[PDB]
């Protein structure tokens, strides 16, 4: 049973082969590590010295290969074939421009640490390979024709990356010099060997190790759909690739890192698999892997998605280029993700003041008996014969040349619009949802509602649902792209969007709003719309459509939260990019957040989006936030963001019973011969016989406690009192609310009026600047609202009622 | 070429066995069971088995109703472990076992149908096609009290959780039905399980969590490592028995979708966070909300995240109640010999819409087609257990009474309900923690960097000018001597972010790990204070590890227990944590934390990353009584708040917006009598007023500040000798001191005017709340108050240091011009 031995043999090296490999370039772990003549039968008959030759080779020499957990096994044995066979060595050609490379990046970071103070901790010594693995990958990319490659990656190495990936000048990368750690950069990447040539980016991040990850994909998705590739293209080439660069410590313990995974193979957000680069240093700042993760690999998460990961010795650059160049190639057979472990050390302290043989001694005896990746590779050269002396002291002569050209130009530049659409906008829209394919089974309880639709498009009562199809609607047929999603978003979490529709027989989806797209001569208009149900994930989903907007300026770019009390799961990507990006790298984004919001007795989890929090986060041309009252002005407020020509970021505070309150409804003049209203008054002083004269008591509100204020306002006959909705809630509409108050001379008190705890909502905000702003007005303006509470409402609808009828009956005491 | 094929046939089938397994009770895909020499059948390979036997074992083994994947697992003795258990013939159950599984799933479909049928707007909560979990739960705990275990804490979201009560926590209708409501779906429980068969019992408890699905999974973990740790059982304890077991039940799509999910599987194993391995039930029904499968992840399995650490991951069907309760026990058994995690994936279905207003047809008419074919799990297995002769048809009506008077038994007893301090220190203590810092242990080789702050801290402690790094041990150190348990943790909380700490100190020849304040749980006549210092590294999560740390404080409110932020600016990172169970947890659930959070906070010109733990949204955040938050600006006041805080006898997070660049200010130093003979200050005066030759009479211009602009501000003062500009600190933000803030501006009777001083931007820091509330609760003293600030921003600061120089000066200029 000789051959029994064999295939058992065989099947060890291929599963576990990889915890043999000498992959770490410090060997910290010393544990770690006659039939031969007779031939054996192979899926071929090669005796057992050859077969395990091939297997120590390709297994346990300089790449540790994990592929035998992919399910798939046409994946197992592309693995397989390519990583079993006597390999063609590189030609000196493609050695010397690997050394060239590893040349480039080591003076690089020997000028970066002489020429400045305060650059330790962006240091790449140690870690220089991963510039000619980067480069590999980006070249194969060229090889396959693809479009761009875009990275994304945290402040370690990046402006070596800049340099010596994507080819920014030394005069752009070193004028006026640490934000320049955290900005985006374009350039265009031309093969050495290859006649090809391919766009190369990197987005913009935070110091917020790994938030950058799904904005990585979001962005790199929004330019596959532009250049009709991919999931929503013509094409199966996905030929723009994510490029996406991670620290160990880092990759181990954010869980955006598996929400992002998680993304990988979604029809709403794949991007035909992402090529993950792991700069494995060994450390996080002071700590050891041991307390960091508790795997064998810092890569293990990315097992989730059954992507194959190659562990490879960085002291290798041979090895690292050759596992770049294998990786592109099965992105681009199973447009799946591929990780890459890249085995290596940090030189020198984390940053100024870091003695690292304080915290690691071991380590750090070992590291400071290592001669550089560059200096390493030269000699192994020499002993192989592959290059000669003369070759050797040509390639320390470049070295030299390119240490002294970057301090040379570093000293040089020292020296040196309505938004109304017409009457049959709406009747399209409305006929669009019975417009239904040939044979379509329409589910019972679906039927009537795509028939109030129609009715609401010519009749008018149209509800906030339809309204806000009809903004969408109406973009697709200008010829705009039109991307929603988030958590049951098709449906809608209130059973009232139904912007996708399910055949009762077959399960097929049919989207009304998709004919729209089409003019009614049979052209094309340029528009789409792209909706989606997202993945129970907030921080990556947020992330996901902010990389969106990115992507693509012209997108107009929804993501609806389930309940807004959810999104403080992507509080992040909120405070990291949303906010704050535009200030922090002039980096623009459209996104818009769709945040269920309202006090209803469902609980603290159930009715607050957070109103306070995002009205503390805003500065002056940061953010547009609303709360919305009515089906139109919602209308207006997403046709006015999508049409505007400015990159902002819009939150909207969305309704939820109001979906269905009857006296929530606008008229067909609301959508054809108006516009957004910042400020809106009751009907019955614009519209009406109302009398402003008699008004004595103004109530300044927001959001659907307008409805119940009106309804006691009729209830009791008050024409003392008047209630005014401040619909947009930053930027503060102050012209609008000054010519709106003057109108009522005979006010004596105003109240700020809100379902909200006295610590929550508007009131911290509005309370303080409402006074500042204009002080003739709202001088003397008092609170009505909830007490001060520890968490966004009681727990009890009961508690909730008694509190309801409170601020109603305090309203008009 | 014969022996050769059927070892590749073994390990197909140990490896990809689990993908042909009938685990769906639905059989929603067809082409399942299709796309995975006869005369070799008869004949024996080599143990010495026919073809046939061994194609049998693997098929009984691994395709019928358990999937189980296995073949990651790195260890080979794990693998072996579960192959010897996996694949053998099974002794089948006793029929006492069989009608005892039965009577649970009597029990958990009687209380499913009350609860529908009694009260209106329950449909959400349904565990209706799911009941299984019950009987599977039910045998986590009994195996649990089968190795005699003291307790298995649970952690669920809220689909079955007044079912669980019930019939695994064994809480009484009365109790889970009292003054019926929806906050009983958040609340904590406690009870004991008393085995059927057995003779133990063992503690059940539930913990309390919000509607955020998987937020509470560190919670948990937090709260079982700190039980585990006053037990003296598993990584800091005598026996490695970690007699307290997390069981955290799991939606299948927020399995998927929720990243605390990876980083609470990420603390399995730590040192700092292990609780010997926890049981997870994923309700696998196939469907999140209206939402299938194939949009919420891209893997084969909702589990495959636990694959990250090579977990055993058992997919069974949740129509075989004897597969599922079987799956149970071997999960329980490889927890205790492996101290790893389990994770079980129980398919099953969701049999009615996800709340009120859902036809679920309307988007899955396919899988809701199916799904109204389907009998009950009581009753399939009660057909089932006939159609094996295991129960006669006397057996099998009896059980149908049982499930009836189970059944009317909740409908009567419901309807039976409804009828009806000094922290001041001696000096002989800082000695103590001085010479601690030298007391090393025989031939540990100190770092040569490290040995000046070891003799540094000897000298401070004998004679003054303690800095805050030595204070916070001080602290620290002084409450394990009176016998505190102190957890301090966080990202390289062990040597300090900014090198100042040094808790724990490396041994530069053997790496050994030497701890000075752990000689202080030891008093001088040798005996133990009952105190002990636990301090770790954190693995480099923030909602995990602040997770961790809050339920730490939960499950041991003895304990100090302390988390620190690299920089403030990462804690956004945990916000969930932050909003769903510290701020909240005691006003939603009477549930109470003493956590602490250390946030390195202040403008030094390292970006808008390393600047801000944002004070404006905990201030935000806080209502009366829910938190502490402080910031203090000299090492003695920060030694007395923890001091305060351990030992106040008042369970309540402390939020601390600590120093980076003024923890070596030489001018940010205590005396001795500081510690001595002093307390918390929440208001503090400049030292010329109250033990110099300055004159409160002469200011006319007050500023009102805090943390470490104070010195900047004084700086500026003494160079111009400005008699005529007072500056008061305001120590604890919230609750404000709102009596010490007036005695305090009392004694300075000729002030006309006064500024809060913030480095924060307009929006930010503390003036958004003090501008509103200062004017409010006290109009005498803050009418006409005024803000020196940097002018409103998006993000916590620039990020250039130049701009943040500039800016710096212009507010140090503006309050004296
Ligand atoms: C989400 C979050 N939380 C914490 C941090 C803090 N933080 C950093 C700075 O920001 C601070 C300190 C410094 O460099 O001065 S660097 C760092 C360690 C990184 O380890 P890694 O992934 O192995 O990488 P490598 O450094 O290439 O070895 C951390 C943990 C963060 N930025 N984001
Ligand atoms: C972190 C976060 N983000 C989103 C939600 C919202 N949310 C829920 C309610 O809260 C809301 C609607 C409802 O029930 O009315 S339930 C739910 C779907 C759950 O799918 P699952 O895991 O397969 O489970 P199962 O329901 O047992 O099948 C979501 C996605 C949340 N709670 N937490
Ligand atoms: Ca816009
Ligand atoms: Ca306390
Ligand atoms: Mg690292
Ligand atoms: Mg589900």
């Amino acid at each position: 049973d000789k051959n029994a031995r064999v295939i058992e043999l065989i099947a060890a090296y291929r599963n576990r082969g990889h915890l043999m490999a000498d992959i770490d370039p410090l060997r910290l772990d010393n544990t770690r590590f006659w039939d031969l003549d007779r031939e054996f039968k192979v899926d071929q008959r090669k005796k057992l010295r050859d077969i395990l030759s091939v297997l120590r080779d390709a297994y346990c020499r300089h790449v540790g290969v994990e592929y035998t957990h992919i399910l798939e096994p046409e994946q197992q044995r592309w693995i397989q074939e390519r990583v079993e066979t006597k390999h063609d060595k590189p030609t000196v050609a493609e050695q010397k421009y690997i050394l060239s490379k590893l040349n480039a990046a080591e003076a690089f970071e020997t000028f970066l640490q002489t020429k400045y103070v305060g650059q330790k901790r962006f240091s790449l010594e140690g870690a220089e390979t991963v510039i000619p693995m980067m480069d590999a990958v980006i070249d194969q990319c060229a090889e396959h024709g693809l479009d761009e490659v875009v990275i994304a990656m945290p402040h370690r190495g990046r402006l070596n990356v800049l340099a010596n990936i994507v080819g920014k000048p030394y005069s752009q990368i070193f004028s006026e010099f640490d934000v320049k750690y955290h900005l985006g950069a374009t350039g265009t990447y031309i093969q050495m060997f290859g006649d090809n040539d391919i766009e190369v980016s990197l987005t913009a991040n935070p110091s917020h190790l790994e938030a950058v990850d799904p904005v990585l994909e979001g962005l790199v998705r929004a330019k596959q759909d532009l250049l009709d590739t991919g999931e929503e293209g013509s094409d199966n080439r996905f030929s723009v690739v994510p490029l996406m660069l991670h620290g160990d410590a880092a990759f181990a313990g954010q869980g955006v890192v598996a929400e992002t995974l998680n993304l990988a193979l979604l029809r709403g957000y794949r991007t035909g698999g992402t090529i993950h680069i792991v700069v494995n240093n060994q450390i996080g700042f002071t700590t050891a892997p041991t307390d960091s993760r508790s795997s064998e690999y810092c890569t293990d998460v990315a097992k989730m998605i059954g992507a194959p990961i190659f562990h490879v010795n960085g002291d290798d650059p041979e090895a690292c280029a050759w596992v770049a160049r294998l990786a592109v190639d099965f992105r681009q057979a199973f447009k799946k993700d591929v990780v890459i472990d890249m085995l290596c050390y940090r030189r020198r302290g984390h940053n100024e003041g870091d003695d690292p043989s304080m915290t690691q001694p071991y380590m750090y005896d070992v590291i400071d008996t290592k001669r550089g990746s560059r200096k390493a590779y030269t000699e192994a050269l020499i002993g192989r014969g592959d290059i000669s002396m003369k070759e050797a002291e040509d390639a320390l002569r470049d070295y030299q040349g390119q240490l002294e050209r970057v301090f040379n130009e570093v000293r040089e530049l020292e020296k040196h619009l309505a938004t109304a659409v017409d009457k049959a906008m709406l009747q399209r829209i409305g006929d669009a949802h019975l417009a239904l394919p040939e044979g379509f089974t329409v589910h019972p309880r679906v039927r009537p509602v795509l028939e109030k639709r129609r009715e609401m498009a010519y009749e008018g009562r149209i509800d906030w649902a339809f309204a806000e199809l009809l903004a969408l609607g109406s973009l697709i047929a200008e010829g705009k792209l039109v991307r929603l999603s988030g958590q049951d978003t098709q449906r809608g979490t209130f059973t009232q969007r139904h912007a996708v529709i399910v055949d009762r027989k077959t399960g097929e989806e049919f989207t009304p709003l998709q004919l729209l797209a089409t003019n009614p001569d049979g052209t094309p208009t340029g528009g789409k719309f792209l909706v989606y149900n997202s993945a129970l994930s907030e921080f990556a989903a947020v992330g996901f459509e902010y990389g969106y907007s990115v992507g693509n300026p012209d997108a107009m770019v929804l993501w609806e939260a389930q309940f807004g009390d959810f999104v403080n799961g992507a509080q992040s990507i909120i405070d990291e990019f949303i906010s704050s990006g535009e200030a922090k790298w002039g980096q623009l984004s459209d996104v818009v957040l769709l945040l269920p919001h309202g006090h209803e007795g469902q609980g603290p989890d159930h009715t607050s989006g957070r109103i306070e929090r995002f009205l503390q986060l805003w500065a002056e041309g940061s953010m547009t936030i609303a709360m919305p009252s009515t089906p139109a002005n919602y209308f207006h407020l997403l046709r006015r963001h999508g049409k505007d020509g400015i990159q902002r970021p819009l939150i909207v505070f969305t309704p939820k019973s109001m979906l269905r309150n009857k006296a929530a409804v606008s008229d067909i003049r609301d959508f054809t011969e108006s516009k957004f209203r910042s400020v809106l008054e009751e009907p019955m002083y614009t519209d009406g016989e109302g009398d402003r004269n008699k008004v004595t008591r103004l109530l300044l509100t927001s959001g659907k406690i307008y409805y119940e204020l009106a309804a006691r306002k009729a209830k009791e006959n008050r024409e003392d009192v008047a209630i005014v909705r401040i619909e947009q809630l930053a930027p503060l509409p102050r012209r609008r609310l000054a010519e709106t108050l003057d109108r009522y001379p005979n006010v004596k008190e105003k109240f700020w009026v809100q379902e909200e705890p006295a610590n929550q909502g508007a009131w911290p905000s509005f309370g303080l600047t409402l006074p500042e702003i204009l002080p003739d007005h709202f001088t003397g303006l008092k609170r009505i609202s909830r007490r001060a509470m520890s968490a966004p409402s009681s727990g009890s609808s009961k508690v909730h009622a008694v509190e309801q009828q409170e601020i109603l009956d305090t309203a008009f005491g």
